[PDB]
């Protein structure tokens, strides 16, 4: 029935997209205590506009709303235009900095479209970049959680080389990421996780028969955790432990590790969640679908997920 | 509660798109009663996935099908591919076919994709190009008509110059129009519907103070349908006639005077029916949404509005 | 409030319903109201209506300047060709007046054609009416339906497709968007977000249904930009109207801009634009069967003055 | 030293002379100075700005913070909807950064009012945006004009003089002289003598030329003396103003005000838009658009309204 249990900033995303009507459909079923508990970051123009198409004029009035992203002109529903990429990525920030700011405890972005976003000049690659810029943080404090299928596992490296990433990997990046992960199960609704940490060698490097990586990195990085009160596993071959399928929390050292059994296991209706300082940022998992905006073809189900799983309750 | 009262072909579209999708959560909706009316054109490794996607595996075993665009490699969802726009176009042939032989009496496609079938090295400018080639007709022995907001309205020229529409209007162009459109109006639940037709000048030329043309084609055309027993009034202004609002079928003589009316009252309740021979065929009137394809979020009231619309007695 | 400029208002036909309706919808303002609309009229009618309506002391409150003066009593009902000249030089001195600059727009009470070529003169709407006055070609003058929040200017107007088509030039488009832009400022909307039709099915689809839209919109909202409006467009008619987010449509021909007006108006305001001068009709009959009972709505009246009277 | 407090600078239009005069008078004061003045507006314009006054090197050391970010490059002298929105976003970040305390005034370089008007914002000055963004009524706004000595708060401006006589009360004239008072102490006089302008001559003369004065300025004198304020009048505007012996004047009238401080200093006024603890002052000439981009515009202005609002006690 509720799936709201905290404070959440709801960015529309692209005001030429489907974020702003998805919006719109995702609040209304919701209850009156739940709206309150949303705060919606974006141009009012656009939500105007999809009230007006969807005939949910009467919900505007209920809305938590921050201005953020205005337009310099109407909006233009279906077209790509620098100023729709501006107002994308105006929104996310303002919906991160309420959540940066303690307003709200974490942040959903509905779709952008990064040819807009492009086409206005602004770099983006990504949900953890963005969230880096705008935190002043360096792109590997800010780490990738994919949730699906009952997996959660967080990324201590993510897009780089697999040298690249194996020459940053120190035994306090890992607690970093666990560090980041374990709140953001907190948040989740997994006070106490049971963790599992993957080797970064096959077998967790079965001692230091394949590499003294393991024995440097991911071994003294669990016993910092276990000595500070964690319940962690490992290290132990990502291969063997995911299979287990007995921990809440899985840490990957690559991208690979934990990439493979998420898109394999969940291929439709995963969450990437971006987690720095104390910032939880999750995409919807689809794009903006331009050619069916103001068209009222798009449903809020993903969206509506997407806030149960931040949503949840302690 | 229940919209299906005849037989329908159902093409899914484009096998990457949201076609399968809806279709799925369409029949979903309808009693099992209704779900045998509906007949399913389409590749079925589509449906399966599409079954997936939605957990509606229990739906495909009630479900009548006949396979169509069948695919040589799986569904992508998300791709603009040339084998999904030659599916689109089997399965859009074939449920056409299924009508044009008198399997069903209407039929809905789901959303093409322009690219998609561009791209497999096939024309495509509408369905009503695509129902004309099929059924063996020339272009202008196909027409379209719009319905929403009560308003129903033919077509006699569509997608050209105004100056080449005037060139085209015959007394015979107008004739064909009406026919197509009346025997359409008996599928749409009018037996003997109140026809106007619209002038091709400003006040049906105002007694030819506004040209010609009116007196050439739309009054000798009116004339000849009173005579063969049909109820037409006109021609008479357009802006003049809609208003009265007491027509269950208009008569355009140019796309914007029939395109502007539905288009205004009704902006997301337009379906756009192509007719030809005894084939009414039926768009969704949306895109075939790659970028939420198979991301189980599309919304079937579009298809339901239009099976509503083809599916009365 | 609803005044808040300076109207001509000629009472049309001294025979029909506009002498009575012009009263009615004077009674219904303030006296600060009254003041700024300056009635066009033989005063004899005026008079004939008062004392049927039982208004006589609302009659010392008028601005009226005598015009289209009667030489018998008033016929309530009747068509005659008197009543023809007085309705044009009623309406003339109207026009006169805000040419002049005495007023800002003119409101025009019902006509009634046979009236008017019963009295042998040629008439073929306010558009003509205008032109003729003004001493402009009738191609200078444009219409603008306004109603349900829609404005629309025809850039074309009352001849064949075929001979609008061939008269159709970027210079004619760019008068009508100016004529019409200045008539935005009068009703309230100085800087309007402004659609242009196509002349083909979506706007020529590049040059996909005709070339006249590459040769004739896009140049003419191309000049348009550049001198700084806000335009969208050349797009097809359907679809930009559909959006209901423009403050002025520019049609090209009768049947799109009147099509949408008269669909979501049962009434509209039609208003004929010439050089600084812009004259609404009350977009009604004359409605001789009702004419000097007492009876007469001003409803569309008020309506007419309360669009031409808008706040800057 | 002219500045010693806290200011918000907003560039203004982005396309306009704004960014290039901001550039030219951060540049001529001192690094501590420079330091004191916290810039609103988007980086691309400064960077424009700087490209075409040579001063990069003025940049790296700038306090700034990004508002009215543009989607397209900047283009110089160009009135679009774009930089109208800018205009009214760096104002308002500014505005919002001394209403929180973060700075002490505000200054905005020259806006257009047309690039705002075609953005589809309501704009009537700097009183209504500063009215708006404070969540005030319009009429608790109020213009101080500042110049050859004089200043004069306006009780009303920017209406028909019968509407602003209908809204006069003594209530309206205490609020304005409360919020020029609190002005006047930014100024650098902390405790000013005040004169208030009679509504009507030699302020009623009694009540020999109207009732307004004694209904209206006499109580409220009487109950700002009560509060404690130093207050003359009402008197005469044109008496008042000769005795030069005022630090604050307060005009019922638009006119009373503005003719002493044009014909004194028909070139050099500042205009202070107050409300709550927001002073706001604009440069007082336009945005140039014709010279925008050729770096000749004179900072003189900017720089005398930084003076003025930066000045000492
Ligand atoms: O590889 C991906 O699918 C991917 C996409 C987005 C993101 O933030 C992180 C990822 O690993
Ligand atoms: O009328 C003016 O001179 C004027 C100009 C700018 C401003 O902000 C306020 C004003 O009264
Ligand atoms: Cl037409
Ligand atoms: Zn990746
Ligand atoms: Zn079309
Ligand atoms: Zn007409
Ligand atoms: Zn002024």
């Amino acid at each position: 029935m509720t799936i709201v249990h905290r404070r959440l900033a709801l960015a529309i995303g692209d005001p030429h997209g489907i974020g702003p009507e998805i919006a719109l459909k995702a609040l209304q079923q919701l209850s009156a205590t739940e709206r309150s508990l949303i705060k919606v970051y974006g141009p009012w123009s656009a939500l105007e506009q999809a009230a007006q198409i969807c005939q949910m004029e009467s919900l505007l009035q209920d809305l938590i709303h921050e201005e953020a992203g205005s337009l310099a002109q109407p909006v233009q529903c279906g077209e790509i235009t620098p100023q729709a990429g501006l107002s994308t990525v105006q929104s996310a920030t303002a919906a991160i900095r309420a959540c940066e700011s303690g307003e709200v405890d974490a942040v959903i972005a509905c779709p952008h479209h990064e040819t807009a976003i492009h086409r206005a000049g602004i770099a983006f690659s990504g949900y953890p970049s963005l969230l880096a810029n705008v935190l002043g943080m360096n792109e590997d404090e800010v780490f990738l959680m994919l949730v699906g299928a009952g997996l959660r596992i967080v990324h201590v490296t993510l897009h780089e080389s697999v040298r690249s990433a194996l020459e940053r990997l120190s035994p306090q990046l890992v607690i970093n990421a666990v560090d980041a992960a374990v709140q953001t199960c907190t948040l989740l609704g997994v006070p106490k996780p049971q963790v599992a940490v993957f080797g970064i060698n096959p077998h967790a490097s079965e001692g230091q028969l394949f590499g003294l990586e393991d024995s440097q990195i991911t071994v003294p990085a669990v016993e910092t955790l276990r000595k500070r009160g964690l319940t962690v596993d490992g290290p132990m071959g990502a291969d063997m432990v995911l299979a287990q399928r007995k921990h809440d929390l899985y840490v990957a050292m690559l991208h690979d590790q934990g990439h493979i059994p998420i898109k394999l296991l969940a291929p439709n209706g995963a969450s990437a969640l971006s987690i720095g300082g104390r910032v939880v940022l999750s995409s919807v998992g689809h794009g903006s679908a331009m050619d069916i905006a103001g068209r009222g073809v798009a449903d809020a189900t993903a969206l509506l997920r997407t806030i149960a799983l931040l949503g949840a309750q302690p």
